[PDB]
């Protein structure tokens, strides 16, 4: 499996992070290509630990490129922070990373109109992470948006900078009723890192196909979760873009059919920061355990943070709209200690019907109920466990009906943060 | 393959639509992903010469199921107008054709915006086929958009329409110093349709990955030129839609690996409407005679296409972001007659430097020069040949020539209009 795509299947906090890691050691180029700088990364980078949200944790290893492919939206400003952070730790970022020309460019004006739009809805906010990204995906399609590649042309860039700015200060100024954007100050500095952006610039879908005649082993690193997918999540408690798997080819430039392998990162149970449909949501004992358990008080990205059992009809889901090839199974050790421990196989219709799939989204699933198929829990803690008998056979039960309910395999089990604690039983690259 | 993506691969009017309809002689589903109600699929429905502009081709088969994906930005008035004439033809439309619930509704005011945004550019274009599409991909971006799974619950719906229509209104007035489209007609409107359009609605993703397991034949039309894709074409001469295979995904819910085969329509020669990059085009006595024999008049946003040689270098980008698997050749007889034929195989930029592959859309494309390969033309008529017996050996040449030159096959030949004036070399879903 020369390509190989890695994504969170559920609604995002899988643990990505450690195995994205891990597949970077055999991996020759990293790339990004949906979202925005967002990724969250967090990582221990020389001794003190700090967040990646925009270029890839691949950026780390000596002779792997990290791209960022055109189905990203840049924002300049978050960019050359994280460069000069990692400069100071001494990588050299400017030599391991490239750009494509295409991709859209979130300035000031952007995070503004965010910003504006958040709080204009007020108590009827959304929890937008108002970083800038929708509008610069908004301003791309409505083609009056600026590319990587217009910093070629600095008199046209700073032209077609007006005529935007012109347009969007009169939204913020008068609809929004928000303060103006100096267009000196955003051209200034946009014009100030113009020669090192463009310096990283590459045909990056011919790269791309060349490492494809080549064999080189290329990771594709998607940003959120599936089913906060823009078109096919829980709309509209759903994120920016899209997420699935399926955004790989329109936002790197590679062909459709040369995607070998895609790796879903499933966690044991379910979480959701968050509003928003969740049927297996628990309000009891078990869910503040895992809560507990999981350390997941909203450890990483939220603003809430929902427990509840894993959802096999929700995966069922994920694995059609990611068309997985393989499952990494993480934090199985939060349901150590259990006495009983479950799975929905299906929802229960508000009209009495039962379900295997996913309602529609316009469908009522504020009435839906899961059915569990309730099974032995295990008392054997499994954390930082390296073999199969390490783990109790109650446990290895649980990962067998998984792939029977979903049919996709459970290729390789993180059992811990350190990069020995992981069972790869098949490994992406090989495939 | 089962699961077949046809599509442009150049700038258009590479000549589709036969194609598309001899394949839905076989295939069981037809899908649409991309773009909005500009197919312009002129047919004959029982009997009479019609243009189906939103509604597939397959709609006219008794077997054949016609699917409208999620990527489809619809437009409620012209679904309309589309299924009536044919209903009134005694095509039972209603029982044929299935939508998302996803698909982005195109309404009043979007068309309204578009044409607003023309006013104040320019008045020189009769805005009739295509009005709102893009605007009603901005208001998905952007999360404040309409879907038809929107016209389940009519209270949620009438206060969601308000809240937007209240947006735009404040543009064209205020902004634009245009008209408000009126809240009242809108709601009205789209309420007469309401319950014809949501009784067509069904669960698309799962629909497509049963027709997948159950090995059904599945053909997925794309609607425009690769070149003029949004991120990946002569950028900023794109339209506001992705183009590529790479949208099927996304754009119907299918798995990114589920595509077999993708077969790309080349014309023998190429054209391009409008303005933009055109390396190959001609102003001699054989541009003009290109046009008259290929019939290549006016018919698009009221102008003569552009002509000039087939430019594989433009091709070879196409191969790479469609992953074609085999081409359909069309008009090869428009070059009948001619004494030499030439295939454009290398680019001579400004700076003196010979290219194979497309320059980034940022670099001279005004400096650059086409370096081609003459070969012997053909004075024998190769039109409605229905075996490659009956065609030149120059011809065979040609033909070779392309392929050695793309690394891609030529699996059909279409040499007429005629269904039987087909060669079908390889035919898409065996392979």
């Amino acid at each position: 499996g020369n390509n190989v795509v890695v994504l969170g299947t559920q609604w995002g906090d899988e643990g990505k992070g450690k195995i994205v890691d891990l597949l970077t050691e055999r991996a020759k180029y990293v790339v990004r290509y949906q979202g925005g700088h967002n990724a969250g990364h967090t990582l221990v980078i020389n001794g003190e630990k700090t967040v990646l949200h925009l270029i890839p944790s691949g950026i780390l290893r000596e002779n792997v490129t990290s791209i960022i492919g055109n189905g990203v939206v840049l924002s300049p400003a978050a960019l050359m922070k994280e460069m000069k952070e990692l400069e100071d730790r001494g990588i050299p970022v400017r030599e391991r990373l490239l750009l494509s020309e295409a991709c859209p460019l979130i300035l000031d004006y952007h995070v503004a109109l965010d910003n504006a739009r958040e709080k204009a809805r007020g108590a009827k906010a959304i929890g937008t992470t108002g970083r800038g990204i929708g509008p610069a995906y908004e301003d791309k399609v409505a083609r009056r948006g600026l590319r990587v590649g217009d910093l070629f042309d600095k008199e046209t860039f700073a032209e077609k900078l007006k005529e935007v700015m012109e347009y969007h200060n009169f939204q913020l100024v008068n609809y929004y009723k928000a303060e103006a954007v100096d267009y000196q100050k955003v051209l200034d500095d946009t014009m100030a890192v113009a020669d090192i952006l463009t310096s990283m610039v590459v045909d990056v879908s011919d790269l791309l196909d060349q490492a494809r005649q080549r064999g080189d082993f290329v990771m594709f690193e998607g940003a959120q979760g599936t089913l906060l997918d823009i078109d096919h999540g829980t709309y509209p408690y759903v994120t920016s873009s899209n997420t699935t798997a399926g955004g790989v080819a329109t936002g790197s430039g590679l062909g459709p059919r040369y995607v070998d392998y895609v790796l879903g990162i499933l966690k044991a149970y379910s979480t959701r920061v968050g509003a928003g449909p969740f049927p297996t949501e628990l309000f009891d004992e078990t869910g503040e355990f895992l809560c507990k358990q999981g350390n997941e008080f909203g450890a990483t990205t939220g603003r809430r943070r929902r427990t509840g059992w894993l959802d096999t009809v929700a995966v069922r889901r994920a694995v059609q709209l990611n068309s997985l090839s393989g499952f990494c199974l993480t934090k199985l050790d939060v349901l150590d200690g259990l006495k009983e421990v479950k799975l929905c196989v299906a929802y229960r219709m508000p009209d009495g019907r039962e379900v295997t799939t996913t309602p529609l989204a316009a469908d009522d699933w504020k009435g839906v109920e899961p059915i569990y198929e309730t099974m032995p829990g295990w008392s054997e803690s499994t954390f930082g466990v390296k073999d199969r008998s390490g783990l109790p056979q109650a446990a290895l039960n649980y990962i067998k009906r998984i792939e029977e309910l979903t049919g996709v395999p459970i290729d390789i089990i993180s059992t811990g943060p350190d990069r020995t604690e992981t069972m790869i039983l098949r490994d992406p690259f090989d495939a």
